[PDB]
């Protein structure tokens, strides 16, 4: 269970808790846990083998890992290399620039470093290695599962997980099964004859991953590129989002920097013509990656060349043998995309569907864990169940998480519970959903426009489920449609309709609903002449807000414009359309005003402070909104109340993020009677929460936020501000909307604060938070804040204890630091609300990173703040709040 | 403390619901709720407590065999739904309640006690309510005046009232600025007196800065006046009446209402015996001279609120067709 669960079960074992209740830790022991987790400790332990722990920049980087089972067997089951320079690497498995003596050297002192600390499961030992001699020397090692050890198993199909689970029985390797080849033990090493590239997935430090297989370097690594964003083409010299590079780019710098972009700074140098030992030098990337990546943009080149009469099959096999997709030879050619794929088919040049066996085809496999490559001859497996295709997700990133791997593990079942045959797409190596035992196959591919169809016409699937996966599958609707696809559910044609604005905006006039009025502008003078007409402040879309027209100005270096109202309350309606009729749904309201993303928007359910006219209204919106685009399948529509003024944002023609928590408040599966729906399963509306008959807990309440967020600072230059941004995911019930978010605090691990509290406001805001202020001083909190708004409070009669600003410290030492009294524990809150003053939007990213690392709760939001300072008004002790309370209904 | 007050106005038949509405008080539980304002549908109230309110109205009406009115009083707090009494008769609210709903709520009660059969079809049963869409409604006392506990138990003010107004709007902030104009009185547009306990001081600066971004000038009592400046929100300070005689500098609360200065009153309670004669003597001038007097928080909240939203003041009335 991560970090978190090792120490919780570490602390135990200290306490004497699990010896006083028999709690025998199976698997390795609390005290070589404790040797590997302190590194004063893990030297000693390391030196009693003669093995030892500067810099060692510019050396490889080797991790293994290893499973070791109660009877002192010992194996290694997969190892790494990584190709630039923690967990934030573009990682190949196996491992290519090591000779047999470097590879074994480390194995065995891998296996030797196992047995010494005495593990008993699953290992991660990491080396790093001199890159022109054998010197070498451990990192570190983890005696925990991983995201390497998660990594390893997706790459070589050795269930890490399960087997580390038998083995903490006690049960030996030799007597435990291969579950990939049925006939043989996990007791041994698999053999790979693929290669995997794992890149991380940056927020365009990282925010997800991709993993691909390819049976080429370059056909693995451009595969896992383009897996990381739509806008990213392969390996060239041009970035992400279509931006151009600076004219005054400091080429060795950015290529001597570890960043998001170092790739493209790479092609872009070689292109440049800088060579390769120097691109070594400043990169410290191994030259065999560098000569595999000069050998890409050489036959970008050799087909610059060449045109749809001159291109020969032995070039186009090359070029596809080294990952290139039909649209980079489109571009390179002069053609389109569909152009380049009826030319590739006409010279019966496609690719090969493959299994992952684990064993290199030593013993025959009957797995249905595949990947598709352009390197080989035959197919590894039949194509005669024509099963339903589903969509997964792609890489985790802002706004897309761990909630459409739920979507994805109810669809799945579903259809296999009706005795439907499921094929699988995704390429996240983080996702439950990715289970070949859950699937009939399941193909770790890019959810590309090219890949989804090679897959779909090679199984010959009977239909394909686009709406359970977010954005990426669902931006492939029409494409997908247009070139044979069966789409299951809403028509594509629909999905178009409702996600053009001008098409949408115009059937909400027809309709007669309202929305935010907006436009979609091109010139910088149309922009003003709008905001104009409606008044600052506006938002933007490629979501950003806008103060005044100075800051338009900037933006710029097709976009939209609209207009929120402000004080008003956002709204969310999760439902469940067939042939156009709302059959389930659920209506959410967001703790935070409107404004403020609402991806990491704080949800409770059922709605807490709107009117019941306003919900008549959104109940309305959403029948006529589902006969308009004839909805048959999962969606979403967003809506901006006020009093009585409801106005729809946007609709999204899929599942939301917020169909798990809907489905588990309310005891229905939305997905399952989406799945139902669109495939024509029958289903029975009588218990489900339809317009007409919905369902509101009367006896609890349900609360969904974030699992983590962490300030961002706008350091790029074009407005400077810190931002939140956040990901993951807890949901809770409690009895009142007050008692599931204290319950959400504690479960994203922070302790309910009872000691002091940071306040730190923009000073146009005093007049409207002095009245909270003293309300969490009258709980007993003692108010910290920068002197100011300190003198402030105190002359407003509500005492606060004077700090310094952290840009400021030492220039008063009558005054207190705030990382130092957050480490005494005097202050255990920090209330940091917007602040638009340039000034000191740097130490307000201070403290709110201040917070974070030190682990204590963080506000940002005004009204957060209020219903935190509500709750601890109701509340106590903690134990109280879960006291075995059933929740139904 | 701090708790929504809810009623439920229904009909029984044989101990079952055949009819309801569900209404919202304007002000906080406690003070008075004979004549607190109303609002329905509700506005601030959770969908769970709805549902509570419904289930033990549903509860009430079988252990007690409703056929007939009835009505039944509830604290709401986030979730928490207590109830506080029930009525076996009609109520003050059942005309109220029977034109917003479009359906007399006394006729089919009388059908029910006489045993004459009714149609539950199109009723606003528990299990399907008829909830405005379109409009909200308000209903508020005709007339309110203060009354001196001079009596001698304590030392207090209190409000009275009596009478009816109730108005349709888009929504509750019309609603309620029509009732304002309905009951006589002008939508002040000039000055606002600010009468506060001290200890309230921190919950309403917020309001007080409301009032004075939308163009009002404020004036207060000396310490509060300069407590609202001191804080960046200007004001004029006034005398206590019973000081007017201490100094000649500050300007009287009587005189600025005459000449038009001062539109309207706000004057909160308190329980300061030391200014209860003079906050009686302010509401009373404010009554006198005919400009709406704000007594409560909440009700205050929503009249600023509702100046921030509007402009005239023929344009809310524009004939508009409501059911």
């Amino acid at each position: 269970g991560g970090q978190t669960a090792l120490n919780c079960g570490v602390e135990l074992f200290k306490r004497g808790v699990l010896k006083e209740y028999g709690v025998k830790v199976l698997g390795t022991s609390v005290e070589s846990i404790m040797a590997t987790e302190d590194r004063q400790l893990f030297s000693d332990k390391l030196n009693e083998i003669n093995e030892k722990i500067k810099s060692v920049t510019g050396w490889k980087e080797i991790e293994y890992e290893v499973v070791r089972d109660a009877d002192d067997n010992c194996v290694t089951v997969c190892n790494m290399e990584n190709v630039d320079a923690t967990g934030d690497s573009v990682v190949v498995a196996p491992a290519q620039t090591l000779s047999n003596a470097e590879f074994q050297m480390l194995r065995r002192t891998s296996i030797n470093v196992v047995r010494h600390l005495g593990i008993v499961g699953e290992c991660n030992i990491q080396f790093a290695l001199h890159p022109t001699s054998m010197e070498y020397c451990i990192i570190e090692v983890n005696a925990r599962l991983s995201r390497s050890s998660a990594l390893a198993s997706k790459a070589t199909g050795y269930p890490l997980a399960f087997i580390a689970a038998k083995i903490a029985l006690g049960i030996p390797l030799p007597e435990i099964k291969n579950v990939v080849s049925g006939k043989t033990s996990a007791c041994f090493e698999p053999s790979l004859d693929y290669m995997v590239t794992k890149i991380p997935r940056w927020d365009l430090k990282s925010v997800g991953e991709v993993m691909a297989i390819g049976r080429t370097f370059e056909e693995s690594f451009q595969k896992a590129l383009r897996m990381c964003h739509p806008s990213i083409e392969g390996f060239t010299p041009r970035l992400p989002m279509n931006k151009e590079w600076p004219s005054n780019l400091d080429l060795r710098k950015e290529l001597s920097e570890p960043s998001s972009t170092r790739i493209y700074a790479i092609a872009k140098a070689i292109d440049d013509n800088m060579s390769l030992d120097e691109i070594e030098k400043l990169t410290y990337i191994d030259k065999w990656f560098l000569y595999k990546m000069r050998d890409i943009l050489n036959m970008e080149k050799t087909l610059k060349g060449l045109n749809s009469e001159s291109m020969t099959e032995e070039t186009l096999k090359r070029a596809k043998e080294i990952g290139f997709s039909d649209k980079q030879i489109s571009k390179c050619l002069g053609l389109t995309e569909a152009q380049t794929r009826e030319l590739r088919l006409k010279k019966n040049i496609h690719p090969w569907v493959k299994q992952i066996d684990t064993l290199a085809a030593e013993y025959p496999s009957v797995t249905n864990y595949l990947y598709v490559t352009y390197n080989g001859q035959e197919h590894d497996v039949n194509f005669d169940d024509h099963g339903m295709m589903v969509l997964g997700c792609g890489p985790y990133h802002i706004g897309s998480s761990v909630e459409f791997d739920w979507c994805a593990v109810s669809s799945i079942r579903t259809l296999r519970q009706l005795g439907k045959k499921t094929v699988v797409v995704n390429c996240n190596p983080e996702t439950v959903s990715t289970d070949f035992d859950e699937c009939d196959k399941l193909y770790f591919e890019e959810l590309s426009l090219e890949r989804i169809l090679d897959i779909y016409h090679q199984e010959a699937c009977g239909g394909c489920i686009i709406s359970v996966g977010g954005q990426i599958p669902n931006n492939l609707a029409v494409p997908l449609y247009k070139n044979g696809v069966k789409i299951m559910g809403t028509s594509p044609l629909q999905i178009d309709r409702a996600e053009d604005r001008s098409i949408f905006s115009a059937v909400l006039d027809e309709l007669k609903v309202a929305q935010a009025p907006w436009k979609a502008v091109n010139t910088l003078n149309e922009a003003l002449e709008f905001a104009k007409s409606v008044d600052y402040p506006c938002l933007l879309r490629p979501m950003n807000v806008v103060f005044s027209e100075d800051e338009m100005k900037k933006f710029l270096e097709p976009v939209v414009l609209t207009k929120f109202v402000e004080g008003a309350r956002e709204v969310e309606m999760d439902a469940v359309g067939k042939d156009g009729r709302v059959i389930s749904h659920a209506i959410s309201e967001h703790v935070e005003d409107a404004g403020v993303h609402s991806g990491d928007a704080t949800l409770m359910l059922p709605t807490q402070t709107i009117s019941q006219g306003a919900i008549e209204k959104v109940k309305d919106a959403t029948r006529k909104i589902a006969k308009a685009f004839a909805i048959s399948g999962p969606f979403n529509v967003q809506f901006l109340v006020k009093g009585n003024d409801v106005l729809v944002i946007e609709c999204n023609l899929r599942a939301s993020r917020s169909f798990p928590f809907v489905s588990k408040t309310l005891g229905v599966d939305f997905i399952d009677v989406a799945t139902k729906v669109m495939i024509g399963e029958n289903v029975d509306e009588k218990h489900l929460p339809t317009l007409d008959h919905p369902i509101i807990p009367a006896d609890y309440v349900a609360i969904k936020a974030p699992m983590f967020s962490w300030p961002r600072l706008r350091d790029a230059d074009p407005i400077l501000r810190c931002e939140m941004a956040s990901t993951g995911e807890v949901a809770c019930f409690g009895e009142g909307i007050h008692t599931a978010f204290l319950k959400a605090m504690l479960s994203t691990g922070f302790k309910i604060p009872q000691k002091g509290i940071l306040i730190g406001i923009q000073q146009s805001f005093r007049p409207r938070f002095l009245g909270v202020a003293e309300q969490l001083h009258n709980e007993g909190f003692k108010l910290f804040a920068t002197e100011a708004t300190s003198d402030w409070l105190n002359a407003n009669n509500v005492p606060a204890t004077p700090v310094a600003w952290p840009s400021q410290e030492g220039q008063n030492p009558s005054l207190s630091s705030i990382r130092k009294l957050i480490r005494d524990g005097s202050i255990d809150l920090v209330i940091n609300l917007p602040n638009n003053n340039t000034k000191f939007v740097h130490d307000n990213y201070v403290i709110r990173r201040t917070a974070v690392d030190s682990g204590i709760p963080l506000l940002t939001n005004f009204q957060v703040t209020k219903l935190f300072a509500e709750a601890v008004q109701k509340s106590r002790d903690s134990k109280s709040l879960f006291h075995y309370r059933q929740y139904s209904a």
